[PDB]
């Protein structure tokens, strides 16, 4: 039967089922005030699917100049065409190759650039902004979004949204690499999965994805969404409460020192955006510092709500297109205030 919601992460994560239900705020605001992330499923059913295909981005924008990132080693591929990324999104035989002759796992950096999404793609902008869940929080002028209402004593978010496009990580060695490294944002965010590309050429890549979810600490109900309903899984997230950020900085200062890094005692390993917490580091955070997080598998059409101040990392299972909007809820405005 249709239901309003369910629970993931053994009851620690709210999952809302109807993205446009006018009563969602009643269930949402209790979890949100406690500093929890929230998942909302089904947003893809609200969107115009033809506006979110990799072949359309390549056809319309393919002659623009861009930089890419090699996810395996963080090398920058400078001043190539955006079609060189999009044409290898699902077809592995078309990807740019490293020296070793393997196809690369690539991220498209800062595209559309800065605040230009709305000017470059007005039809995409309308389709996303009219279908975001919890619209009193997430719309530019919603009643519970303080972004446009705050003085300069507060850090305000850039005009959005921002697009996040990257290939899926493939090998057993790739299990320890991030698509986006561990970082935090001083604003709240909603991140929507608008497209998942499961490739062909090295297609049959199914079983390394199951060992990644399992070792990723995903709950038993999340493992049912794969085997039972055959939904498309895009990305594995780990999110930590804002109150645990300093304990995570202490762990990463100790590990950087063990690995022979020579850092001052106050340097900030989260702001540096240089770490991905693999299975070894996640277990050390739990055992040695007492910190538990949320392991979240984002499927096609899932919207992840990330609280201001919460450290988070992202690992693409398959090729993903994500679109995110920043906002300033009243529950978390202390995180962007400039005076301590
Ligand atoms: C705009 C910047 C000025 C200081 C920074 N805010 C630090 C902060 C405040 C409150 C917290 C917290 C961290 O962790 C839990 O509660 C943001
Ligand atoms: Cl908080
Ligand atoms: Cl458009
Ligand atoms: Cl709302
Ligand atoms: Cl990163
Ligand atoms: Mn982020």
């Amino acid at each position: 039967s249709m239901t309003s919601h369910s629970w993931l992460c053994d009851g620690r994560l709210l999952c809302l089922h109807d993205p446009s239900n006018k009563n969602n705020w009643k269930i949402f605001r209790e979890c949100w005030k406690q500093g929890q992330p929230v998942l909302v499923s089904g947003v893809h059913k609200k969107l115009k699917s033809e506006l979110w295909k990799p072949e359309a981005f390549s056809q319309e924008f393919g002659d623009q100049d861009v930089d890419l990132v090699n996810c395996r080693n963080c090398a920058i591929i400078s001043d190539v065409k955006v079609r060189d990324f999009w044409d290898g999104f699902e077809i592995i035989c078309k990807r740019l190759r490293s020296e070793d002759g393997q196809p690369m796992v690539l991220k498209l950096k800062d595209w559309p650039p800065g605040e230009d999404f709305r000017d470059m793609m007005p039809t995409r902008f309308e389709d996303l902004m009219e279908n975001l869940p919890l619209p009193e929080y997430t719309k530019r002028d919603g009643r519970l979004n303080l972004a446009s209402r705050l003085p300069s004593y507060f850090v305000r978010p850039d005009l959005g949204p921002k697009m996040y496009n990257a290939y899926g990580l493939i090998t057993a060695e790739d299990r320890r690499v991030g698509t986006t490294n561990l970082h935090l944002d001083v604003s709240d965010a909603v991140n929507v999965m608008v497209y998942v590309g499961i490739p062909i050429g090295e297609g049959a890549h199914d079983e390394e994805v199951l060992k990644t979810i399992d070792e990723g600490d995903a709950d038993e109900v999340t493992k049912e969404r794969i085997h039972d309903h055959k939904e498309k899984p895009g990305a594995l997230w780990h999110i930590y409460a804002a109150k645990d950020a300093e304990k995570i900085r202490e762990l990463l200062r100790k590990v950087g020192e063990e690995q022979g890094q020579e850092n001052p005692p106050d340097h900030d390993p989260i702001h540096d955006q240089s770490w991905y917490l693999d299975q070894t580091l996640r277990k050390r955070l739990y055992e040695e510092y007492g910190v538990q997080g949320w392991a979240i598998v984002q499927f096609l059409g899932d919207a992840v709500f990330i609280p201001a101040g919460a450290p988070h990392q992202v690992h693409n299972l398959y090729s993903c297109i994500k679109v995110a909007e920043d906002f300033v809820s009243p529950e978390h405005v202390k995180h962007c205030f400039r005076l301590t």
